């Protein structure tokens, strides 16, 4: 069920960097000089970014949310996607621009996106676990509060290997198959960091070792800010909670945030 187009079918314009296993690049469809992203294979067997780029593209095919990024077309020689170019970037990079805040207004919106797409990823049966989730891997659409989607998910390899484990749920350290409450974790993080803007964990440093122990064992966990909504707390501090049990269904998520 999905388009093969061919290389005299696309433009290519620059190249904006590496997202999930692949390079992408900009370009534009000929016919529309409507712009595109083109995602290919960056050349020991670690070239088992080729499974993830089938995995993505398998399953960035049968969804269809406004908050979760989506697939065009097939390219073969060499293997090529072609997608959705967000155009505001990601937010882990915006989240570095210290000199000009996030309006809350629209920090809202980035958390209720980010877990519309969730939500979604959850209902599916058999429900989409990411397992990469973390800010690199959000996209932002518009950093406007009155546009209809403002934060969109991607990365659809499902792997995991900011990236270490800072944004990873405990069972899940050192661990092979990873349930969909892995990915309630993570959310807690990336609201963590949306609303404080500094990364997860960034208070302490620990040897690895010691790290994971305090994570797994003692239950350390980011500092929340005093001036931090109560309704937004309890949220946060449920999502990222050791048992992974008790963790939210998103439906609860969600409707909470639309309260905020
Ligand atoms: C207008 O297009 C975008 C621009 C930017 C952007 O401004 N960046 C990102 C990387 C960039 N680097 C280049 C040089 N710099 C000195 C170091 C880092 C810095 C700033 C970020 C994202 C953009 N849009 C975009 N749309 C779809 C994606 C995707 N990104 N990428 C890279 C992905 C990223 C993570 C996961 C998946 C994707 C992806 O699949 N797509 C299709």
């Amino acid at each position: 069920r999905l388009p093969t187009l061919a290389d005299n079918e696309i433009e290519y314009e620059k190249q904006i960097g590496k997202g999930g296993f692949g390079l992408v690049h900009k370009g534009r469809l000929v016919k529309d000089k409507s712009v595109v992203a083109i995602k290919s294979l960056i050349l020991t067997e670690m070239i088992e970014k080729f499974q993830e780029f089938q995995r993505e593209v398998f399953i960035m095919s049968n969804l269809n949310h406004p908050n979760i990024v989506k697939l065009y077309g097939l390219m073969h020689n060499p293997p090529r996607m072609v997608m959705e170019l967000v155009p505001c970037g990601d937010l882990y990079h915006r989240l570095l621009d210290k000199a000009h805040p996030i309006k809350w207004s629209v920090k809202l919106r980035l958390m209720l996106d980010i877990a519309l797409g969730i939500e979604y990823m959850q209902n599916q049966n058999p429900p989409i676990v990411h397992r990469d989730l973390r800010s690199p891997n959000i996209l932002l659409q518009s950093l406007d509060e009155n546009a209809p989607v403002c934060a969109k998910v991607a990365d659809f390899g499902l792997s995991q290997q900011l990236g270490n484990f800072q944004w990873m749920a405990p069972e899940t350290i050192g661990a092979e198959e990873y349930t969909e409450k892995a990915d309630t974790y993570s959310f807690a993080m990336i609201l963590y960091t949306i609303l404080t803007g500094e990364g997860p964990f960034d208070e302490y440093s620990y040897g690895k070792i010691k790290f994971i122990n305090m994570i797994r064992e003692e239950g350390l966990r980011p500092t929340i800010p005093e001036d931090c909504p109560p309704r937004l707390r309890n949220v946060i501090e449920l999502c990222w909670s050791g048992d992974p049990k008790k963790r939210p269904h998103f439906s609860y998520i969600v409707k909470e945030l639309s309260e905020l």
